[PDB]
DNA sequence: GAGGTGTGGC
DNA sequence: GCCACACCTC
């Protein structure tokens, strides 16, 4: 009645709290990857959405993130915080 | 730079 | 389910 999400599968007694994330721990299983890039000559496939909205900036030339000292900008917030080490 | 992924807010 | 942070790995 109430329970937790577990992974069904033989060899993998597993457990999430999301309903969304065991979803994406099947696709590990399966190797299925539904999200396609829809860029002409990209190809990329992903198991996740993030990683495509993310891989996406890439061809669009998002790059919300900049250095508010030397100006340069980048497309994820994990690459500005590392850059940012080199003004320490 | 970039993908892969655990985790969480909405 | 979507999106994003943060961390890992190459
Ligand atoms: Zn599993
Ligand atoms: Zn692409
Ligand atoms: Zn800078």
């Amino acid at each position: 009645r109430t329970a937790t999400h577990t992974c069904d599968y033989a060899g993998c007694g597993k457990t999430y709290t999301k309903s969304s994330h065991l979803k994406a721990h099947l696709r590990t299983h399966t190797g299925e990857k539904p999200y396609h890039c829809d860029w002409d000559g990209c190809g990329w496939k992903f198991a996740r959405s993030d990683p495509l909205t993310r891989h996406y900036r890439k061809h669009t030339g998002h790059r919300p993130f900049q250095c508010q000292k030397c100006d340069r900008a980048f497309s994820r917030s994990d690459h500005l915080a590392l850059h940012m080490k080199r003004h320490f």
